[PDB]
C-alpha cells in the first residue's frame, strides 16, 4: 500500500510568503560564459555530508554550449565538474567522462566518494550511444572506479571509469517505455543514499507505476496517465554498484507524472523527501506551479505525509514563474538550505511553449544556465518557510558560518 499524494493535498496547493522566493537577477560575472548549465549534484561521502578533498567541494552540472537554442540543451547534456575551496567562486574542471558514457546524452545523479577513495558518478543514460535518431529510453547508469586528485592549484578527476547501466524498469513496480500512456516515462535521476539508522545502502530514482488500462485506480481514465512515483532500490552488499528495485516509496498517481530529482534529507528523526515538479506535469483539474515539493516521515519507507498539507515546500513568484527550478536540498546545522539552477526569465507574460516563436537571441537571452541563489528554510515538523537566500550557488560546509537572518 504505497503513500500517495492524493488530489486532496494538490487542491491545497497555492503560493504562499512561506513558500515563494526572492525574484532571482542575473549574476555580475559567470564561471563559464561559453557554457549552460542546468540540473547540478554535490559530491557526496556515503554518509550524504558534502565531501571535501583537499578543502576543495565538487559539484556536478548537466552542461551544453551557450550557443544552443534552450529548449534543445537536452539532446546533448553532457556531464561537467566544477570545483571551490569556499563554496562561492567556482572553477570549471571540464568534462567528467573521456568517453564510454552510456546513452545518446547524460541526464542528471548523484556523486559518491566511498570510504575506500573510489568515486561513483551516478546518471541517466538517455537514448542509447551513437543512435540514428533521438529516443527518450532512460536507464540508471555510473561510471565507476574513478579518481579525485586535489593540489593547491585545483581538483582534476581522473580516468579511467567503468560505465555499466544498473536498473532498467521491471514493467510491474515500475512503468516501461511500452506501457507509456499520455506523457513519455520517466526512470531517471539516480540519486544514492545510507540510511544513517539502518546502515543500508539505497538508490532512489524518478520512474512511474504502471496502471493497466481499465484499472478504474482513479475517478477518470485519462488522470491514470498521470503515474509520477519516487522509486528506490537496496544494495544488500553495500557495493554502490549491485542494486535490487524495491517498491516506491511515494507515488502521484492521478496527480503529476514528473516527481524529478527525488532525494532524502533525515533531520533529528524524520525523513524528508524532496521532488521538484512542473505545472504542466500536473492532472487535469489540479493546479500547482512550477515548484519544491516536499514529504516527511518517521522512517526511509514510512507513510510519507505532504508538508504544509498540499505538499508545496518552495516556489517562484507569480510574475517570474520559472526563473528557478531542479532544487536539491541539503543539510546546514539548524537550517535547510535549497540549490536550483537559473531556469527561464524575463518572459514578460508568455508561456514556456511562446518562447520557442521567439529568435535564436531573443530566447538565449531569457535562459539563465547558472546557479540560482541558494535558499534557506526552517523545517519545523510537517511545516517549512523561506528565511532568506545567499549567494548565487553558494554551497557551504557545516563547518563554515552562514550570515545573520533579518
Ligand atoms: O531532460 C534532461 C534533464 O532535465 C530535467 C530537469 O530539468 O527535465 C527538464 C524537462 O523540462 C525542461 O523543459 C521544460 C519545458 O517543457 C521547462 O519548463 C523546464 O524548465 C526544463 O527543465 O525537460 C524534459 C523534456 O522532455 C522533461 O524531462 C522535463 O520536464 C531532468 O528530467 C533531466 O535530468
Amino acid at each position: 500500500a504505497t503513500p500517495r499524494w492524493t488530489r486532496e493535498h494538490a487542491s491545497k496547493i497555492e503560493r504562499t510568503d512561506e513558500t515563494v522566493v526572492p525574484i532571482i537577477y542575473p549574476p555580475r560575472e559567470d564561471a563559464a560564459p561559453e557554457i549552460n548549465g542546468w540540473d547540478t549534484w554535490f559530491l557526496r561521502e556515503r554518509d550524504g555530508s558534502i565531501a571535501t578533498v583537499g578543502g576543495w567541494r565538487v559539484i556536478f552540472s548537466l552542461t551544453a554550449p551557450a550557443d544552443l537554442l534552450p529548449g534543445k540543451r537536452h539532446d546533448v547534456a553532457e556531464i561537467r565538474y566544477f570545483y571551490s575551496r569556499d563554496g562561492e567562486t567556482w572553477f570549471d574542471g571540464g568534462p567528467v567522462f573521456e568517453g564510454g558514457t552510456r546513452g545518446s546524452r547524460q541526464w542528471a545523479g548523484s556523486a559518491l566518494l566511498d570510504d575506500d577513495g573510489r568515486l561513483y558518478v551516478f546518471y541517466t543514460a538517455s537514448g542509447r550511444a551513437g543512435e540514428a535518431e533521438i529516443t527518450y529510453e532512460q536507464r540508471l547508469a555510473v561510471g565507476s572506479g574513478g579518481s579525485v586528485v586535489a593540489d593547491d592549484d585545483g581538483v582534476r578527476i581522473e580516468g579511467p571509469f567503468a560505465h555499466g547501466v544498473l536498473l532498467e524498469p521491471d514493467g510491474e513496480r515500475y512503468e516501461r517505455e511500452e506501457q507509456s500512456r499520455g506523457m513519455i516515462y520517466t526512470f531517471r535521476d539516480p540519486w544514492f543514499f545510507e540510511d544513517p539508522r539502518s546502515g543500508k545502502t539505497y538508490l532512489l530514482f524518478e520512474a512511474n507505476t504502471p496502471i493497466p488500462e481499465g484499472a478504474g485506480a482513479c475517478g477518470d481514465p485519462v488522470w491514470e496517465e498521470f503515474n509520477g512515483s519516487v522509486g528506490i532500490a537496496h544494495s544488500p552488499t553495500g557495493d554502490p554498484t549491485d542494486w535490487e528495485l524495491c517498491d516506491p516509496l511515494l507515488e502521484g498517481i492521478c496527480v503529476n507524472q514528473e516527481l524529478e530529482r527525488p532525494h532524502v534529507v533525515v533531520r533529528n528523526g524524520f525523513y524528508y523527501l524532496f521532488v521538484s515538479s512542473h505545472d504542466h506535469t500536473f492532472a487535469p483539474g489540479l493546479e500547482g506551479p512550477d515548484g519544491l515539493y516536499g514529504f516527511v516521515a518517521d522512517s526511509l519507507r514510512g507513510e510519507y505525509r505532504p508538508l504544509n498539507g498540499s505538499g508545496l515546500v518552495l516556489t517562484n513568484p507569480a510574475n517570474a514563474p520559472y526563473q528557478a527550478y531542479s532544487w536539491v536540498a541539503f543539510s546546514h546545522r539548524e537550517e535547510l538550505l535549497v540549490s536550483g539552477f537559473f531556469n527561464y526569465y524575463d518572459l514578460g507574460g508568455l508561456t514556456l511553449d511562446d518562447v520557442a516563436t521567439l529568435s535564436p537571441d531573443e530566447q538565449r537571452a531569457k535562459f539563465g544556465g547558472t546557479l540560482a541563489p541558494t535558499v534557506r528554510v526552517a523545517l519545523s515538523g510537517d511545516r517549512t518557510r523561506i528565511t532568506g537566500t545567499l549567494s548565487h550557488g553558494r554551497i557551504p560546509l557545516e563547518s563554515e558560518e552562514l550570515p545573520d537572518l533579518p
